């Protein structure tokens, strides 16, 4: 009661939404990606908080403190466990939901940009293309991403080679604290800024707006999608991907979508067709690609091509938030530093993707810009002899058929152990999985024990700095979830 007095005192109570509010289970939902997540057996906020201005945010944050009344910070909603809007043990807490809070102000002359954490990446990279044709940012996929969690994270895409992830392509931001204060590079210091670009969502603060360096692309990119099945050799090519694929040029990368005996090997190469054809012929002929296979366009256009296929379709694919499409999912991910044997790939094309439940595979390489930066440089530990990386994707759309395909992503995660990273046994913060281990709280903090558990498998060498950072910027804990950065202090 008296937290939502300190809120109602200095937000506009239109931005302000209880349980019982009638616009709560619709601005609830509008960011949900996961239907295992939005039914009501899920632990729901208290309150929703939908700042449209940076006061508000720390207006919120310094009510929460007053009241001790816990935030969990939303922006696109991806969370793969939800943790930006759920808990996964009934507890009190209030979502702060900046969808609101989404201009992308590029300045194209200087190759900068200001990003509000709430624009998705479809309106990051079409703000982008409205200043210009020939400039770029590196990021994911799928073009509903929130910015905010994203970048985050660290944030990868078709240029990971290239430029690396989003994270370190950062230049400043705005932040906000635990403590409600405004901070950006220079007043948070070496320590905290390094640590709030790829060393996962919450734990750091609320990101409130990233300002990115743009990077040039060619005005003209090449895309293909070839696949080849198991008759057509698709073993024995994946077998000479996973060599050749990670020490490829720059410009090309070429991932791997599996989803039975069967690879499609999707490439985008930062060039032209006539280019490419000849680059193929020399480093992976294998393959078969020959000119009938590329497909030319720009870059903005290759996002919706990658991701959904279309060519045809820029704002509607780019700004969209109808948020229509919402699986139930599970998500596994895993790092390979050393090539699989041909038996390991035989299994996994014609045993493994051939089970009931069975999910998508999605094989990244890595290799090039990604792979020459230092592992401890930023958060980000996954680069230096990484050949791919895999993720482990699983959709259904009823309600009761969980079953199987949550079996599967289990069975497949404990095949697949001898052959990816161990000791840790990597994984990728963005790919978040509650399974690789959750905090335990003691005295109303999460445990440094506990954390380092998953904490080892997403940051490596890279989670003790993260957890001194946090108990420098939070020592009681303040900004948490189940699997964030817990408080290492003297
Ligand atoms: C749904 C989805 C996710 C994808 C897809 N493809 C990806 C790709 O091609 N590359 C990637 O690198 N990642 C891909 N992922 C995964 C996403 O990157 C992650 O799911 C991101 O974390 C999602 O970010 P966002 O949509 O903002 O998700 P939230 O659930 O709001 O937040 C996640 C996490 O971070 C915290 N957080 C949110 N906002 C902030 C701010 N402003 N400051 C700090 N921390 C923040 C949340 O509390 C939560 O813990 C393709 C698809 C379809
Ligand atoms: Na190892
Ligand atoms: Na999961």
């Amino acid at each position: 009661e008296d937290f939502l007095g300190c809120l109602v005192k200095e937000i506009p109570p239109r931005l302000l939404y209880a349980k019982s509010s009638p616009a709560y289970p619709s601005v609830l939902g509008q960011t949900i990606r996961n239907s295992r997540w939005s039914s009501p057996d899920n632990v729901k906020p208290l309150y929703i908080i939908t700042p449209t201005q940076v006061s508000h945010i720390q207006s919120a944050v310094v009510c929460g403190r007053r009241h001790t009344v816990r935030i969990r910070v939303r922006s696109g909603g991806h969370d793969y466990e939800g943790l930006s809007y759920r808990s996964l043990q009934p507890e009190t807490f209030a979502v702060v939901d900046l969808n609101k809070m989404r201009a992308v102000w590029v300045d194209g002359k200087a190759r900068t940009a200001w990003v509000d954490s709430g624009a998705q990446l479809g309106e990051l990279y079409y703000a982008i293309y409205k200043a210009s044709p020939t400039l770029a940012f590196p990021a994911g996929v799928c073009p509903t991403i929130g910015v905010g969690g994203h970048f985050a994270g660290g944030g990868f895409g078709m240029l990971l080679r290239k430029y690396g992830i989003a994270a370190e392509n950062v230049i400043d931001v705005k932040l906000v604290d635990a403590n409600g204060k405004l901070h950006d590079k220079k007043s948070m210091g070496d320590d905290h800024f390094w640590a709030v670009r790829g060393g996962g969502g919450e734990s750091f603060g609320i990101v409130v707006a990233w300002q990115v360096k743009l990077l040039p692309v060619p005005p003209t990119v090449t895309i293909f999608k070839i696949s080849k099945t198991v008759s057509e050799g698709a073993v024995d090519i994946i077998n000479k991907w996973q060599v050749v694929a990670p020490q490829l040029p720059a410009d090309l990368m070429i991932r791997i979508i599996a989803q039975g005996p069967k690879a499609t090997f999707e490439a985008m190469y930062l060039g032209t067709c006539k280019t490419l054809t000849p680059l193929m012929s020399s480093k992976f002929p294998e393959l078969g690609m020959n000119p009938s296979h590329c497909n030319e366009m720009s870059w903005i256009q290759s996002i919706p091509f990658v991701h959904l296929g279309h060519r045809d379709a820029l704002e509607d694919d780019l700004l969209n938030r109808q948020n229509s499409f919402k699986p139930f999912a599970e998500y596994k991910s895993d790092y390979v530093y050393q090539p699989f044997p041909k038996t390991v790939w035989e299994q996994i094309l014609n045993t493994w993707l051939v089970k009931p439940g069975a999910g998508i595979m999605i094989f990244d390489p890595y290799g090039a810009t990604i792979s020459a930066t230092p592992e401890s440089a930023t958060p980000f530990p996954h680069r230096k002899g990484v050949l791919f990386n895999i993720q482990y994707v699983n959709y259904w759309f009823a309600p009761g058929a969980a079953a199987a395909p949550l079996s599967w992503s289990k069975d497949i995660y404990n095949y697949m152990e001898p052959y990816v990273s161990k000791n840790p046994r990597q994984a990728y913060a963005n790919y978040r999985d509650i399974d690789l281990g959750r905090n335990e709280v003691v005295n109303d903090v999460s445990t440094y024990a506990s954390g380092k558990v998953w904490g080892q498998k997403y940051f490596k060498g890279n989670f003790e700095r993260l957890a001194i950072t946090k108990g420098k910027v939070d020592p009681t804990d303040y900004f948490r979830n189940e699997q964030s950065i817990p408080p290492l202090i003297k």
